[PDB]
């Protein structure tokens, strides 16, 4: 067991191994607070997240377990990786805090209108990481610029920090379709890619109705083939009662963009999710000709998310989380 030290940063107490020095707060959200630190063991700058109230409720405890399981699985250049996970607890009985450590990245895409060469490389990386994530049967569901960490070298990693999320959300999610697929993430990437090219939010909807309205203005109201797939009477009544609109010509909307970026946007932002390009297909699109290497776009080990269906007690989720802390093997 490392020697731990304690301090207070912004009304939150931090108990971390002495390996990590010079903690400075960088931000805080609903599910944690984050510090930058220097990792004396590796010489790396790192980000340390202290989970907030990880075991307060069954719900929290399951969310904690979910986050740790996911982070322990991710082993890809374009997805956040876990460098360390620790707790100051010496036994299960006293276990009430979880800290996660990852490489510190310069900034995020929300901080960062870009050159086309930069767009190619950034979107290539997002899709490369998505091919990986999707191959594990995981859907990110909240892709947006602030969830894309980018260093000064333009290297990019997908994460979730857990600008409205709804702006990047697929139209089928606005409609509350229960059976959406992984291409909800492709929709988000199309929205991000548009914004990088234009410097403007593609669909800055004020609420879910407005969001759908703005979307359909670009991509057209549903065609007959898509309408046949809609099970909800009320949704069909609503959609069919709209003034019908054709799909816009993207070449005109994205005036003066690389025609290949236009073509890829068309393939990502098709309204019917069944017709959208997949991450793996997108990597092979001519837009990424300078980056694409089929022998360097790996898939993930399978990921068991059977736990999602389980209803367990707080202490059981806590013990499962503790098991995962203990079994953690740091990367080489
Ligand atoms: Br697909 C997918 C990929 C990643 C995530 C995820 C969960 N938690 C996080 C990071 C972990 C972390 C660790 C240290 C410092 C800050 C942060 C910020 N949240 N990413 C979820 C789904
Ligand atoms: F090889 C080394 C040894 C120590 C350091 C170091 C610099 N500042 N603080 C520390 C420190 C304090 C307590 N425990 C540690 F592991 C590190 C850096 C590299
Ligand atoms: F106004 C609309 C109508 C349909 C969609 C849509 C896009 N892809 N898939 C669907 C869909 C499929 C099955 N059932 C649903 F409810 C939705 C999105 C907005």
């Amino acid at each position: 067991r490392p020697t731990f030290y304690r301090q207070e940063l912004n009304k939150t107490i931090w108990e971390v191994p002495e390996r990590y020095q010079n903690l400075s707060p960088v931000g805080s959200g609903a599910y944690g607070s984050v510090c930058a630190a220097f990792d004396t063991k590796t010489g790396l700058r790192v980000a340390v997240k202290k989970l907030s109230r990880p075991f307060q409720s069954i719900i929290h405890a399951k969310r904690t377990y979910r986050e740790l399981r996911l982070l322990k699985h991710m082993k890809h250049e374009n997805v956040i990786g876990l460098l360390d996970v620790f707790t100051p607890a010496r036994s299960l009985e006293e276990f009430n805090d979880v800290y996660l450590v990852t490489h510190l990245m310069g900034a995020d895409l929300n901080n960062i209108k870009l050159t086309d060469d930069h767009v190619q490389f950034l979107i290539y990386q997002i899709l490369r990481g998505l091919k990986y994530i999707h191959s594990a049967d995981i859907i990110h569901r909240d892709l947006k610029p602030s969830n894309l960490a980018v260093n000064e070298d333009c290297e990019l990693k997908i994460l979730d920090f857990g600008v409205a999320t709804r702006w990047y959300r697929a139209p089928e999610i606005m409609l509350n379709w229960m059976h959406y697929n992984q291409t909800v993430d492709i929709w988000s990437v199309g929205c991000i890619m548009a914004e990088l090219l234009t410097g403007r939010t593609l669909f800055p909807g004020t609420d879910h109705i407005d969001q759908l309205k703005l979307i359909l203005r670009l991509v057209g109201t549903p065609g007959a083939e898509l309408l046949k797939k809609i099970s909800s009477e009320s949704a069909r009544n609503y959609i069919q009662s709209l003034t019908q609109m054709p799909k816009m010509n993207f070449a005109n909307v994205f005036i003066g963009a690389n025609p290949l970026a236009v073509d890829l946007l068309e393939k990502m932002l098709v309204l019917d999710s069944d017709k959208r390009i997949t991450a793996a297909q997108a990597l092979a699109h001519a837009y990424f000709a300078q980056y694409h290497d089929p022998d360097d776009e790996p898939v993930a080990d399978p990921y068991d998310q059977s736990f999602e269906s389980r209803d367990l007690l707080i202490d059981e989720w806590k013990s499962l989380t503790y098991d995962e802390v203990i079994s953690f093997v740091p990367p080489p």
